[PDB]
């Protein structure tokens, strides 16, 4: 089909086919940002989306999730993150070191309405140059399956305090998740493939770049950047092997959700953001310029 561009993001196609007899209809969860918003004048952004996580959860240590950390101007969904004199501390844990921290405020928006298989979900985004995740992501509401779009950390503090190298800003997480919640148990890919790194070394802080997926079908992921397709997840062995699905695999519809995260593995080794490094803004700023989602449907 060639026809006239209607949004900004038809300078890009749909990076895979529709299948046989199929074409992409774009589906209006889909947000160019292209308006005014803030916590106190939602306006257009209420329409589409909250600017809080699905549940009544602030976030993982030390993250504290804040409404007001949400806007849209110039063209882009901004999440801020900022930390007051008088934040209060929490207790942060992984493994089983534990550390009093200042908390770190930040936001989290969530869709309105939810996809499912066949999906094609792209974001065009710039990744913050912070020790923060810039994350767009699905998750189902009772938190047993998520797909990860984009999960990374833009920043060159990469040393923690020790004992650990940490992935860098020439690496995008392409990953899912599948959960039993009680007791609690945690599968992802493991592979080196799962940190995606490109043949140039791309730092991807450094300006805006599409990621999707296309969700197939509960046992077919396919990861796209700008527009190649860089990564297949395929079959039970790679999707569930543990069987958390009981064999449904990826089956349950799924919000939508765009945020930061000081990620408590990564913030209790020291890779919390400085307060100093917080004093720039525009570095703690994560920007997304769009969201698109397409499936298919009869030609
Ligand atoms: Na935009």
């Amino acid at each position: 089909s060639e026809t006239e561009f209607e949004y900004e993001w038809d300078k890009f196609p749909v990076p895979v086919s529709a299948g046989t007899g199929m074409k992409w209809e774009l589906q209006s969860q889909s947000d160019d940002f292209n308006y005014t918003a803030d916590s106190n004048n939602k306006g257009n952004f209420e329409k589409k989306w909250t600017d809080y996580y699905h549940a009544n959860w602030s976030g993982p240590a030390p993250t504290i999730w804040q409404r007001d950390h949400i806007s849209v101007s110039d063209g882009c969904l901004r999440i801020e993150t900022s930390r007051p004199d008088d934040v209060k501390i929490v207790k942060v844990t992984s493994g089983d070191k534990e550390k009093m921290m200042p908390g770190t405020y930040t936001g989290c928006v969530t869709s309105k309405t939810r996809v499912v298989y066949p999906v094609y979900v792209e974001a065009y985004a710039k990744i913050a140059n912070s020790t923060m995740a810039s994350d767009v992501w699905m998750l189902s509401p009772d938190d047993t399956q998520e797909i990860d779009i984009i999960e990374a950390y833009g920043s060159d503090r990469v040393v923690g305090d020790d004992g650990h190298k940490f992935y860098g800003p020439d690496r995008i997480h392409l990953s899912h998740h599948v959960f039993i919640r009680d007791p609690f148990q945690d599968y992802q890919p493991t592979d080196p493939g799962s940190w995606y790194k490109d043949v140039n070394g791309t730092i991807w802080r450094n300006d805006f770049h599409r990621v999707g997926v296309y969700w197939k079908d509960p046992f077919n992921l396919e990861y796209y950047v700008d527009g190649k397709m860089v990564r297949r997840v395929s079959g039970k062995n790679i999707i569930d092997p543990n069987d958390f699905t009981k064999g449904t695999g990826l089956s349950k519809e799924m919000d939508i959700i765009i945020n930061m995260e000081d990620q408590s593995w990564r913030a209790i080794s020291g890779l919390s953001p400085t307060n100093k490094e917080l004093m720039n803004k525009d570095n703690n700023t994560f920007l997304v310029d769009w969201i698109r989602i397409y499936k298919p449907v009869e030609d």
